[PDB]
């Protein structure tokens, strides 16, 4: 049965991986070389170690609470998926503390980019296919056991537990799976960006401006801090979020196909006439799975054919090609198997599929292309060889003043172009599906999520790599080898970046749908969707709730900028006692002390990690036992808006003001190098688009998304205790 | 009859200022009142290009709106345009003429008694002409069109040719309302783009790379940072906060209007929908009443203990007795009327006057937390000025930070007004709250303009060499200042809030045609936002809303670098300059600022005013709403944050300044980092953060008027 090999695929995904883990393993590594990649590996351990412990303890207490309010196949899939998304974290991180000294050595050797972007797209390759696969084998593992072995899919009846909670089975599993993998993710990446981001603006900036020492220097006491930072938050963060959205595209067409069945239906004499077939609702169900799998499956056969592949002196080259043959290659598959699978269909057209079965795929096509069109908008603002970075970089004469004042306005502009292609994607998409189509699109998005990580993943093992190289005191020539790849990296990671967003905005919409749905108690529950798709944004509630949400997402925002400043100060602070008080240190005859260093910002992060998803999880709540339903709805579109704003602003700034001060580093600027004050410019605007790049930018999808799922499962219990 | 004293209120208001303006005028001559012809002559040159230009498009706006509306409209339009226009210009002349009378009275006197005597006077009388003009243009409308006219005896949704469904007099006083807007906004865009330009630039090349005191004559910007807080500071504070007020009454006016025809067999008597027309303007008549009491008290007194002391007697003063009296004009007008439960007023007649004070209390609430967030007095300026021993990206991150967290107070004290104000009486209560946060307006455009003028008495200090007392004094009023600009954005920013969601009311009630006219109001008041066109409109105006932030930026950024690049040639090609001996040019400097605001002021206005005509004949009504919530909630957000992280910036150097910070003193590398975030937040503090909620005004404005030809004419 050809089902059996596509529910496989995810495990030969998996297996693939670790094949080419075991490739990069045996790999050469000098003894100092060694030393300092187990020095790295090592922190980067405890680190995630610590984090992984204190996220499963809150996981455990958040799924007993889950299986005591809702079904304990809710709680099991929870776990499931929160183990999931901490396996990929966690995979990704040995991956690339393996291969940064790998990578380094074969730069170092071959003085050719091409050994050394075949070492790098082995780990990101092998992170991605860990990514993918460990979602897609979660999310069908859910889908068999509890829907196909417990039947679970079959029944698609709204249930009442005890204490008034109105719920679907399958819906709430699903629904389960998604939050544990959401909030792995959202832990791990807060932790990790805190981490990450202090470390670097303590340690650039003390070293550029303050001490005139080289970038990552092995003098400056807090270069250990910023690659480990790199490897933990930047790597297992990103495998964890991107895992997430995958997971969550994914999971919200299923709970609108889920949802669609038992409310479709017609009130006659007190007769209930279901209005959908149960074969259509079971084959939507399953389409989405299957096309993440086929995706899946195009993405590992583009990452084994770049393996495999010539190399180009051009990482950015090889990585396009990949990228694009994968998805004309997905998309092609895509379209026969969504006309097979919904071929000779009923119903659809009452679900919103004008055009007829081919509409989903049309609706995913729309997705795709919406993304590509929002990487594309990300590479004109961030990047030197577009003219806007190039005026950020002109900027640096004027000064540092002018240099964050211009950054802040091309973040801010940034926003505008990429929101126009959002906003055509999702009318496009409801033309040609509804919002079944709205939720595919969501999933198309980020049909390869694959190989995005695996492009995001390869620029940290570089950017470590380069790290190893000053401080190891390698040729300069070696450096500029590993520098090349990390110049891409960013751009590319800005790219994945809005990629994450988009696909969060399409399944938050679609998440609006099915939180309305679950408003529906069964004596309402002959309501016509008309009835049920109706969020009034005059009702005063509605309204209140919108702006209390985006002010929450401004709020949170400011929250983790907060905790990265004061991890910074810490260690700049410390940077300028070990400065003033060791003797021989700036001259090179002295070692500094790292691990202060590092065990501040550890300290730091896991100290502050733990509120903001306590926040993403307890507003809604609070909110809509508070002011009701209507209020949560207002909130959750509030924060939508909001959290798409910040993060493309954020994001794109930060990646800006990093490639321009990359841009002036390279010689780019006439007259003015590393130690001109117009380079000191670029290095705080640089610190400053260091915790907007990967610290406030991410996180604010998944809180987005974390938000929904929690109003789409406690919806039932606040409508009725809303105190006010 | 009465009616003829509340009409004479403004009258009374404009004779108080005129009164205010003749008596200070005085202006005490110092030593060569040159520097002060300098600076008078240059802010009175750009603000005649700027007026030139705004009332140019001012005609051809008035002749459109009376081709395809009312030619009452375009009429309507032009007098509240011109009111606005006048406030600003009187304000500003008001400043330039007393900030050298001032700072000369406090330089003699030693004491900061009679400065803030003046600079309280000058500050009065902008305000009592922007309350003035506001309440003289809105009667003088509402008597000629509605009542000498009888447009509020007609109350029936016409339609005119071309298919336009409109209803008279909401028609004229919509027109009012955006010609008063639209000259706010481009007033406000080039005043804020001029004078932010010119202090990042100055305070930049002195501060950091001269090593130059504050506003030094030696430095060839200074003169341009006088004269730009006189005509983005002065001038535009005046258009925005007179827009906003105007706004507030414009609102509760339209919403009570249309509900006569829309509600139907006609549910509500007519008696009483022309009472509750006329509510609003009697209310703020009270209120400038009080102000202008208030505002006599302080004057006539003695010097107050703190410059702070006396501007919050003033408003608490004026708050309660506009507040009794706003009570008892709340019952005895409405007493006897019937139908207010189909309206809206659960509690009855009273119901306006709770969510008024409701209405006041959240403005209250708003300028508690933002002295709390923008004042070095408290944690967290103190906080953020420590941040510069960590260097300069320290500090950015910090304020950056901060101003990001300071939006919550505010927007949970917004949730629960709106609540509140809904609860008592309906979305009409929510308009009559918007209107109730600014019932007060004279006393607070008072108090804001009173920083300005202080600031440009410490310029002229130093440009002049007078003791040090002088300009300690003025440096201690202007710090008192910055916060209560921030305060007064506040309001503004509320009041703005209120309305938009009385606008969207009035917008819904729009959307209807005479053949839908039976419709119930309960099917009429649907926004869907599951609606896939109505989120994308969200989405799309949210984006705008942050393109038009970046915008303003960048402009205010082109010519910083401009001016920047022109000071520095001039300090390193002339000799002399540098050693104290010289004297360079300022024309020059002056010159590149102007020419830059008069080339970039017109493209935001622009955008405000077509963003809802292409978006709906795009896609139609309910992508405009959406547009218009996303614009709304981007627009709140960016406000705040950029004028709260502005102030805290600006507060924290002055911490440092003032010696607060144990061992750094003044030229020291954490000041200048603090100076550079305070730089940074300058174009956020007086150019993006007010125009947001005109932007927004403008746009529900917009869209309102032209909602019923869009509404079915959509290409898509
Ligand atoms: O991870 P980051 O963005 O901090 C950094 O990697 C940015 N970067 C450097 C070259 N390309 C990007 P570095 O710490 O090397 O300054
Ligand atoms: O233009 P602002 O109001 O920010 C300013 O007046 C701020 N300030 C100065 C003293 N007290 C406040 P200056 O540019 O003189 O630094
Ligand atoms: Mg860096
Ligand atoms: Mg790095
Ligand atoms: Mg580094
Ligand atoms: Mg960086
Ligand atoms: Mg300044
Ligand atoms: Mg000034
Ligand atoms: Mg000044
Ligand atoms: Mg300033």
């Amino acid at each position: 049965y050809v089902a059996a090999l596509f529910f496989l695929i995810p495990l030969v995904a998996l297996g693939f991986a670790a094949a080419n883990f075991a490739a990069v393993v045996r790999k050469p590594e000098t003894e100092r070389m060694k030393e300092i990649s187990s020095y790295i590996r090592s922190g980067a351990d405890s680190f995630l170690a610590h984090e992984t412990k204190a996220i499963f303890k809150v996981a455990i207490v958040i799924a007993i609470l889950l299986m005591i309010f809702t079904t304990w196949q809710t709680g099991v899939a929870f776990l499931l998926g929160a183990v999931m998304s901490a396996s990929a974290g966690i995979v990704g991180m040995k991956m690339a503390t393996r291969a940064n000294v790998r990578v380094a050595e074969a730069a170092r050797t071959t003085k050719k980019i091409g050994p050394a972007l075949k070492v790098a797209y082995q780990g990101g390759s092998v992170m991605g296919l860990s990514v993918g696969g460990f979602a897609l084998l979660g999310l069908v593992l859910v889908y068999l056991i509890f829907g196909k072995w417990m039947g679970q899919v079959d029944n698609l009846n709204i249930y009442t537990n005890w204490l008034g909670i109105n719920f679907v089975p399958f819906a709430m599993t699903v629904s389960g799976y998604a939050l544990g993998c959401s909030i792995i993710a959202m832990f791990d990446r807060v932790g990790g960006g805190v981490y990450t981001k202090a470390a670097d603006m303590a340690a650039d900036l003390v070293g550029k401006t303050e001490l005139n020492l080289p970038e990552d220097d092995p003098r400056n006491p807090a270069t250990i801090a910023d690659n480990v930072g790199d490897n933990v938050g930047d790597v297992a963060g990103l495998g964890a979020d991107l895992l997430e959205s995958f997971v969550g595209a994914i999971v919200s067409s299923i709970i609108l196909a889920s949802y669609m069945f038992p409310i479709y239906v017609q009130k006659i004499g007190e007769n209930l006439v279901h209005q959908v077939p149960k074969e259509t609702i079971q084959a939507l169900i399953s389409y989405p799975i299957f096309f993440a799998l086929v995706g899946l499956g195009c993405s590992m056969l583009g990452i084994l054919y770049v393996i495999v592949k010539k190399p180009s002196d051009n990482p950015q080259r090889e990585l396009n090609i990949s990228l694009w043959t994968s998805a004309l290659l997905t998309v092609v598959l895509t379209a026969f198997l969504t006309y097979f699978y919904l071929k000779d269909l009923q119903g659809l057209d009452v679900l919103g599929f004008r055009f007829g079965a081919i509409s989903p795929w049309f609706s995913a096509i729309i997705g795709i292309f919406s993304g590509i069109l929002i990487g594309f908008w990300a590479e004109y603002y961030t990047s030197y060889r577009y003219k806007p970075t190039q005026f950020l970089g002109k900027s640096s004469i004027e000064g540092t003043g002018m240099v964050i004042s211009n950054g802040l306005s091309l973040g801010m502009k940034s926003v505008f172009p990429p929101t126009l292609t959002l906003v055509l994607g999702i009318l496009f998409a409801d033309y040609f599906a509804g919002l079944y189509g709205v939720a595919i699109a969501a999933l198309g998005m980020l049909s390869f999520v694959a190989t995005s990580v695996s492009v995001d993943s390869y620029g940290p093992i570089a950017d470590n790599a380069g790290g190893i190289s000053e401080m190891c005191e390698l040729d300069p020539e070696v450096r500029k080898i590993t520098d090349h790849l990390d110049a891409v990296g960013n751009t590319t990671a800005a790219i994945g970046k809005g990629f994450a967003i988009g696909s969060a905005i399409f399944a938050a919409l679609s998440l609006f749908a099915s939180y309305m749905f679950s408003q529906i108690s069964p004596s309402d529950i002959g309501k016509p969707p008309s009835l049920v798709l109706l969020l009034n944004m005059l009702d005063a509630r509605v309204i209140a709730g919108a702006l209390l949400g985006a002010a929450i997402t401004y709020y949170f925002s400011g929250y983790l900028i907060s905790a990265v400043t004061k991890a910074a100060m810490k260690m700049v602070d410390e940077i300028r006692r070990q400065a003033r008080e060791i003797p021989g240190l700036l001259e090179g005859k002295a070692k500094p002390d790292y691990n202060r260093c590092i065990e501040i910002t550890s300290d730091n992060a896991l100290k502050q990690m733990g509120y903001p998803a306590f926040i993403a999880i307890l507003t809604p709540l609070v909110t809509g036992f508070l002011l009701g339903a209507e209020f949560v709805g207002g909130v959750l579109i509030g924060t939508v808006l909001s959290g798409a704003m910040l993060a493309i602003l954020t994001a794109n700034s930060g990646g800006a003001w990093d490639n321009a001060k990359k841009y002036l580093e390279a010689g780019n600027l006439e007259g003015y190098g590393k130690g001109s004050e117009p380079h000191k410019a670029l290095v705080i605007g640089d610190t400053v688009g260091d915790p907007l790049k990967d610290t406030v930018g991410p996180s604010l999808d998944i809180l987005i998304k974390i938000m929904s799922v929690v109003s789409v499962i406690a919806v039932s219990i606040f409508k009725h205790v809303h105190l006010f």
